[PDB]
């Protein structure tokens, strides 16, 4: 389950995050781990697209080579915290499996600035046992984690050092799909 109620960034930008350009998980802390695909890539573009607010997910477990996109809507709750029901699609928007309530995720941008992120996020998908998420990211795939993005994991009260890297696991990723989903 989920605990935390994650603080968004004062002064968030939201025009700046939602720009429609992707950003790459780089690190990642999971609070309730399993014995996890402690190997695991990720990638989201964010933006608006013909005035909805959108985001587009992929995920890939470069061992399993399990793959799948997503592409949601996402609802205000507040500046910098989005409550958004995904749909599974292919790389080219079809979709897999159709927004169902009961699978959501919410989303905080707890810090931002042009290159790099600081995300909380909560997993609600049936009856899945899901806890907190957060994740660094960044718009370069092998960017190391900055002072700033590092600091807000500080005043996050967490510890930058249990984050685990995704840097180590040889992910690609078709940025050009993450685009062209966010109008799906
Ligand atoms: C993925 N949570």
């Amino acid at each position: 389950a989920c605990t935390k109620n994650a603080i968004a960034q004062t002064g968030f930008n939201k025009d700046k995050y939602f720009n429609g350009d992707v950003w790459y998980v780089t690190d990642y802390l999971d609070l309730e781990p399993d014995d996890v695909p402690k190997r695991y890539c990720a990638a989201l573009a964010a933006g608006t697209a013909s005035g909805k607010l959108k985001e587009a997910l992929y995920h890939y477990d470069p061992k399993t080579q399990d793959t799948f996109y997503d592409v949601s809507e996402l609802q205000v709750e507040s500046l910098g915290k989005y409550t958004a029901n995904f749909k599974k699609v292919d790389k080219n928007g079809n979709v897999k499996v159709a927004v169902t309530a009961g699978n959501y995720y919410t989303f905080t941008v707890m810090y931002a600035d042009d290159s790099s992120a600081l995300i909380h996020t909560c997993l609600h998908k049936g009856n899945k046992d899901l806890g907190d998420l957060y994740a660094v990211l960044n718009r370069n795939k092998d960017a190391a984690a900055g002072d700033k993005v590092k600091s807000a994991v500080s005043a996050a009260t967490l510890e930058f050092s249990k984050f685990i890297s995704t840097k180590e696991n040889n992910c690609a990723y078709d940025n050009d799909s993450l685009k062209s989903l966010l109008t799906k």
